[PDB]
């Protein structure tokens, strides 16, 4: 079916926990050996959300080279991601070893350092220009060089050192910052824009490594910014728009990291950002 009629034949029927189900059921099954290893408790935050051997990131390292992050590699629409948990306090150094190891450009940020009262990741990058940041474990070196603070969201730009070999990169970091403590947001527009700024700014294009992207456990509201991105370009590619099917390009992104799209509400908020993005892009 088309997608915005499906969508009120869905909420008519009051059958989202249905459908949302049925994904549950039929999404992939691969092992995560390498995570469940016991040197590696103390890097994952949650001990049910797991990458996949087959599609996780790598560190360039000989002792232990795992890291919570997965690659989705979208073969259609030519676009990959990286979705990985925000950091924990003994894996801030990994995440900056991965991002430059894989060459991105940007980092979009979908959750708050703290919400309902408790931490759901590290204060991982620096929030004045004089206080650097140095993770001594990885051996680089970073700088806020600029922020920009906006009603929904902030960008910073950053320059990451490698102090190895005193190469210099600049990040773009893009920190969606009004998300709700509970549920998901009544309008997807601000979400929207977000998503557009992302692009406009060049970091998910291929003349860069893919964007690193998190929440807290990176699945749920990291599984709606990549699953709305990859739709709304397929409907650009493709002669006959009406036919993307949301619920099959989530299935294909479940074959790379498990649990994307975390309840019925977020589904059906994905559902609404495609529909009304696809209005805005002609
Ligand atoms: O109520 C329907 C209206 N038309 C479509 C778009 C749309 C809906 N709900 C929304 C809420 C906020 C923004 C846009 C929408 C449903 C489907």
């Amino acid at each position: 079916m088309e997608m915005e009629k499906e969508f009120e034949q869905i909420d008519k029927s009051g059958s989202w926990a249905a459908i949302y189900q049925d994904i549950r059921h039929e999404a992939s099954d691969f092992p995560s050996r390498v995570a469940k290893l016991p040197k590696n408790k103390n890097r994952n935050r949650y001990r049910d959300v797991s990458p996949f051997d087959h599609s996780r990131i790598k560190l360039h390292q000989e002792d232990n080279d795992y890291i919570n992050a997965s690659l989705i590699k979208m073969e259609e629409a030519q676009r990959s991601y990286i979705l990985t948990q925000g950091p924990l306090p003994n894996t801030v150094g990994h995440f900056w070893e991965m991002v430059w190891e894989q060459k991105s450009r940007g980092v979009v940020m979908l959750n708050r350092v703290m919400e309902k009262g408790s931490l759901k990741c590290a204060q991982y990058w620096p929030q004045k220009e004089e206080k650097e940041m140095i993770f001594e474990d990885t051996n680089l070196k970073l700088t806020l060089i600029s922020e920009d603070i906006k009603s929904y969201y902030t960008v910073r730009q950053l320059e990451l050192e490698n102090l190895t070999t005193q190469e210099t990169r600049e990040i773009l970091h893009f920190h969606y910052t009004t998300w709700p403590d509970f549920g998901v947001p009544e309008s997807p527009a601000s979400f929207l824009n977000f998503l557009f700024k992302v692009r406009e700014s060049g970091s998910l294009s291929p003349e860069h490594g893919p964007v690193v992207v998190h929440c807290s456990a990176g699945i749920g509201r990291s599984g709606t910014f990549c699953l709305a991105d990859t739709c709304l370009l397929l409907m650009d590619k493709r002669k006959d728009p009406s036919s993307v099917d949301i619920k099959k390009v989530l299935l294909e992104m479940r074959k790379f990291r498990m649990g994307l799209i975390q309840t019925a509400d977020q589904l059906r908020f994905s559902y609404l950002a495609v529909i009304e993005g696809a209005k805005f892009i002609m």
